[PDB]
């Protein structure tokens, strides 16, 4: 029952430094919620390029959310989005990096705008891919289905669209309905 998921993130637009601290606070409270299962966690933030902020080998050492998002700075650039996916894929779900060959790959991404670049991922199709769309960028019904591409499917269990950053707090409450952790 082992899974590594990784959370890619980006507030490039999100500029309040209100809004991007409810990112922050949604990763931590995932993690404390799976504190001592057999999660391991990572997660990396992207605008124009891609940065680890930890690793897998990092949450095991220190295993401390808070700690170990301490030192996160907010880019401003823009949202490379097929970039960072390839990235976590080759740079991040690698066992150097603490990940586990066993385990379930699953990837949670967390945007605020359209992708700025294009590609494939086709590096990605082993991992379970969710996207979280948040914000006035995805306030059209088109805009959300850009976001299809990115995530498993079907959509509907995948791409979750939410109008404000304060809603994090309310995708997580309903979130936790759906584990029981013994
Ligand atoms: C339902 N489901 C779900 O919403 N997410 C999910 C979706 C979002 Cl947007 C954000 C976050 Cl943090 C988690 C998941 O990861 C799962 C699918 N999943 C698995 C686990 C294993 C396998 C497999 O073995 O194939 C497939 N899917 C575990 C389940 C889950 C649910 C709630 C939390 C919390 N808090 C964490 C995980
Ligand atoms: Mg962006």
């Amino acid at each position: 029952g082992n899974v590594d998921l990784v959370f890619l993130f980006d507030g490039s637009m999100s500029l309040q430094p209100d809004e991007f601290q409810k990112i922050l606070d949604f990763m931590k409270d995932v993690m404390k919620k799976l504190s001592n299962t057999s999660y391991q966690f990572a997660a990396v933030q992207f605008s124009t390029s891609y940065k680890t902020e930890f690793d897998f080998s990092d949450y095991v050492k220190r295993k401390d959310p808070d700690a170990l998002l301490k030192h996160v700075k907010h880019m401003l650039l823009l949202t490379n989005t097929f970039g960072a996916i390839n990235y976590v894929a080759t740079e991040v779900f690698r066992e150097e990096l603490g990940a586990r060959p066993d385990a379930t790959k699953v990837l949670i991404i967390i945007t605020d705008g359209e992708a700025t670049d294009s590609g494939n991922i086709d590096a990605a199709k082993d991992i379970i891919r969710y996207i979280i769309g948040i914000g006035k960028h995805f306030q059209t019904k088109e805009s959300q289905e850009t976001l299809h591409k990115f995530a498993s499917k079907p959509a509907s269990e995948f791409v979750k669209i939410l109008d404000t950053f304060e809603k994090l707090k309310d995708l997580f409450t309903e979130l936790q309905k759906k584990i029981y952790v013994i």
